[PDB]
């Protein structure tokens, strides 16, 4: 059973009133609904959408006559004008592993229902198109579950004599099923409060354990910060007078935009110095603006269907994106985006489970919350930002919420908004949303009589979903290097400028840049102006030049990266032909004018000392042995380690200094940690026995979480017994802090260790894991999915143990198993002997029964 989007059809009946009442016992809990039903196609039957256990439903009062089949509850003959609806459904919330509907964790309850799981908890039409205002009753014991929570405002509550208490919750907007929340349990509560520009308090309120409550400032003030950025920034203002945000530790997301009620993963709302990393930090940050910016562009307006999921997610990552550029580090925070792209979606739109940023079909939409649809989705409305400025693309927003408030809308409502507010045509640029696949860009320069003639071809490949691919909309920033590397002026086009956004529009174009009086060397796709791959023949001599000289961040880094990339194709080469390693004279002269330039910021500094990943190495290649790239890659890493020991030790000096025992989080503090954390890594691959001295001194350099995750880290792959010790008296040292002991686990199952397999099988039986936890699962087996050397052993022994993990993960949660299982995605471009093993790994998961929908799917995609 396929769903595609070109069988969207409106609903037959809309819910005006979601009347839900909880009864909250030990184990079970009875979930009593009222719906307010008002029919849009008279003499449709009703069909609810349903997969709890059904005590009773009515209509009006009365017993309907219905059939239940599937997880679908049909009702033939409803009256023709408004009429009431009454389910009744039992849940057993400590049996529900899925994490998703109602569910039981740490003794508290509580909700994910973001897509489908509103099912789960009663009958329902659920889809975001039906929109409902809800009022929510929940009764449960008092001392047990003191804290009962849902959408909206309290405005009503009691006691019972026999210890139940009760509360009732209204929420005034009209809402889609997805973004319903419920918390019952003993939790600890952090107040705070805003006050919008229009003056009115808005009451905060963290729930946290009690343990964690001290761990939630950050977060408190990260969402104050994303209260008043919106404000500022978009002009866009709380609808509410209370902002409830609760921590929960099983969670198989990051975070739940639910409305008023946002539901978080621990790992993005708790944070101290002590137990987390700047990184860490910098992750609330996002997320908490994140989830809050999702009140207007996902919740004021929401999505027609799922198809549309990017409408909400990648116009929300967009802004999460553009708050933290503000706050601080823009350039640096821009590559770190641009990296996570071409590191992890670029895989994706290149492997068999591409799809478009609005995908028109899905079997399990749970498989299509993707880097493609946040990510390249984020870069599809950053386009639209590079099109029309700032003020043209707040004149779309103003005329998207204009139009479409309290509605539930598409991709090409938010296009036309942007289209008509600014009087211009983007017709062309809906092939952004349709057309899955990276573009490539061929580029040509000539400069002949005084103009720089810039032409450029663009291709987009075929996809397992479309073979044909049209021209798109592609802007390509531009600027000229003289040779001694200052920014040279162009006329482009009837305007004199030392930049410019030319577009592309069409399979082939030449760029005419006149008013050239000299040589130059062109910048292109400054600030990455569109998510696409750029071929340019530049000498080695050319890169230099732009990584020494050039104005844009990205465009610096990109000559970095490309030096990086052509030094590892060398020593493929060099260890193919049995072969010394090539010298890279030109790369090692450029490292060095790097790690010496004072004027570098110090994290732009550290990200232009960062390898690109063998997964950007092996891209676009046929019958890839992974561990020959690892190979080349570690021999890369090993000369710069080496090369430069006396180097990174200095540098290593100069960060602890400008630290200046400032071990709290700032963007400040925090770049001088990120430089320290790569000399580290350096150090301790060119002189292992440093680990000692380290080890001597190490309560004396672990003075908040990222010096330890860092020297931690730097050591992971060290084959001394030392690096046992440490990772067993980090483990010790913080067994109780959850979030730490995820830390531990990834550190076991990312090593480079000859022994990690064993020592990850080990972890599998630590107290403190448990498979059921999805932030534990990712940390110990997806780190080792992701462990080159390891997962693409030769003897098999990492495909069967991951695809062990998948069959035995997704008998109680298939989107952690379905995510696992895509480390898989690389089958059909591995290396005959490889391709074989993986194929028959998935051969196994496939011939599971009771295989899920979710791994289902991606088990198809890779094998058929
Ligand atoms: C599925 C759900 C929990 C993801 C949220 N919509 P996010 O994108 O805001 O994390
Ligand atoms: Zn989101």
């Amino acid at each position: 059973t396929v769903h595609y989007l070109k069988d969207y059809q409106t609903p037959a009946y809309h819910i005006l009133k979601t009347d839900l009442h909880f009864d909250i016992n030990e184990p079970q809990t009875v979930v009593k609904s009222r719906l307010t039903v008002e029919p849009q196609r008279v003499g449709e039957p009703l069909v609810l959408d349903g997969s709890a256990k059904l005590l009773s439903v009515k209509i009006n009062g009365a017993a309907a006559d219905y059939v239940l089949e599937g997880e679908t509850l049909t009702i033939a003959g409803v009256p023709s004008e408004r009429f009431t609806v009454e389910v009744e459904t039992e849940i057993l919330p400590a049996e529900n592993k899925s994490l998703m509907g109602l569910y039981a964790s740490g003794g508290n309850l509580f909700t994910q229902c973001e897509p489908e799981g509103f099912r789960k908890i009663t009958f329902y039409i659920d889809r975001p198109d039906v929109m409902s205002k809800f009022t929510t009753t929940i009764v449960a014991d008092k001392k047990r579950y003191p804290v009962l929570l849902s959408n909206g405002n309290k405005i009503d509550g009691g006691e019972f004599s026999d210890g139940r208490h009760w509360v009732k919750w209204e929420d005034p907007f009209s809402k889609p099923s997805y973004l319903f929340a419920l918390v019952a349990g003993d939790l600890a509560v952090t107040e705070d409060y805003f006050t919008t520009m229009s003056g009115r308090n808005v009451k905060i309120e963290f729930y946290t354990t009690e343990a964690d409550k001290p761990k939630v400032g950050f977060a408190v003030e990260s969402l104050k910060n994303a209260m008043k950025w919106d404000e500022t920034r978009f002009g866009l203002e709380y609808d509410l007078d209370i902002f409830m945000v609760v921590a929960v530790g099983d969670f198989n997301m990051g975070a739940m935009e639910n409305k008023g009620l946002n539901i978080f993963n621990t790992k993005f709302v708790l944070a101290d110095s002590r137990t987390a990393t700047d990184t860490d930090f910098e992750g609330i940050e996002s997320v908490v603006g994140h989830e809050y910016f999702h009140n207007w562009t996902g919740n004021r307006v929401t999505c027609r269907d799922w198809f549309q999921l990017s409408l909400k997610e990648g116009l929300t990552v967009f802004r999460d994106q553009e708050f933290s550029g503000d706050r601080a580090s823009r350039a640096v925070r821009r590559i770190e985006n641009i990296r996570l792209l071409r590191q992890h979606q670029f895989p994706e739109d290149a492997g068999p489970t591409a799809h478009p940023v609005r995908p028109a079909s899905y079997e399990e939409m749970n498989n299509f919350y993707t880097m493609t649809v946040y990510e390249k989705g984020a870069e599809v409305v950053r386009m639209y930002h590079t099109l029309l400025g700032e003020e043209g693309f707040q004149k779309g927003m103003k005329l998207y919420f204009q139009r479409h408030d309290g509605q539930a809308v598409t991709c090409d409502d938010f296009r036309a908004a942007m289209a008509d507010a600014n009087g211009i045509n983007l017709d062309q640029f809906a092939l952004w949303y349709s057309q899955a696949g990276t573009p490539v860009l061929e580029a040509e320069g000539r400069l002949k009589n005084n103009i720089f003639e810039l032409t450029v071809k663009q291709t987009v490949p075929p996809t397992p979903d479309m073979t044909d691919k049209q021209p798109m909309m592609i802007p390509v920033k531009v600027g000229l290097l003289n040779r001694n590397g200052e920014a040279v002026a162009f006329d482009y086009q009837g305007k004199r400028a030392t930049e410019a956004v030319l577009l592309l529009t069409e399979a082939e174009q030449t760029f005419l840049l006149e008013g050239v009086t000299e040589a130059v060397v062109p910048s292109l796709l400054r600030g990455f102006s569109a998510p696409v791959h750029l071929n340019y023949p530049y000498s080695d001599d050319d890169l230099l030049l732009l990584l020494a000289h050039d104005s844009d961040a990205f465009t610096r880094w990109e000559a970095a990266q490309t030096l990086y990339r052509r030094a590892v194709a060398a020593n493929l080469a060099t260890l193919s032909d049995g072969v010394e390693l090539p010298k890279h004279e030109k790369l090692l002269a450029a490292v060095e004018k790097v790690i010496s330039d004072d004027l570098l910021d110090n994290a732009f500094k550290a990200l232009l000392l960062g390898v690109p990943s063998e997964a950007e190495l092996w891209d676009g290649a046929e019958n890839i042995d992974p561990l020959r790239y690892h190979q080349a890659r570690e021999a890369l890493l090993d000369t710069l380690a080496v090369h430069f020991l006396p180097k990174w030790h200095e540098l290593n000096r100069q960060a602890a200094k400008q630290e200046n025992q400032s071990y709290e989080y700032s963007p400040e503090a925090a770049g001088w940690r990120t430089l320290r954390n790569v000399c580290r890594a350096f150090v301790l691959r060119a002189d292992p026995a440093h680990i000692e001295t380290v080890a001597e001194k190490y309560g004396e350099m672990a003075q908040n979480m990222t010096h330890e995750w860092g020297i931690l880290s730097a050591v992971n792959g060290n084959e001394s017994d030392t690096r046992n010790r440490l990772l067993a008296q980090f483990a010790d040292k913080f067994s109780d802090d959850a979030l730490v002991m995820d830390k531990y686990f990834a550190l076991v199952g990312s090593s480079r260790r000859s022994d990690t397999l064993q020592q990850v099988r080990t972890a599998l039986q630590h107290p403190k894991f448990s498979l059921e936890n999805p932030n534990k699962a990712r940390s110990l087996i997806g780190s080792f999915s992701r462990n080159v050397p390891h997962f693409h052993a030769e003897d098999g022994s990492g495909y069967r143990f991951i695809a062990d993990k998948v069959i035995e993960i997704d008998r109680f949660n298939p989107q952690v198993a379905a995510r696992l299982v895509q480390a898989f995605n690389l089958c059909n471009k591995l290396e005959p002997h490889r391709k074989n093993l993986v194929k028959q790994a998935l051969q196994r998961i496939r011939a599971q029964e009771g295989l899920s929908k979710d791994v289902g799917e991606i088990v198809g995609k890779i094998l058929d």
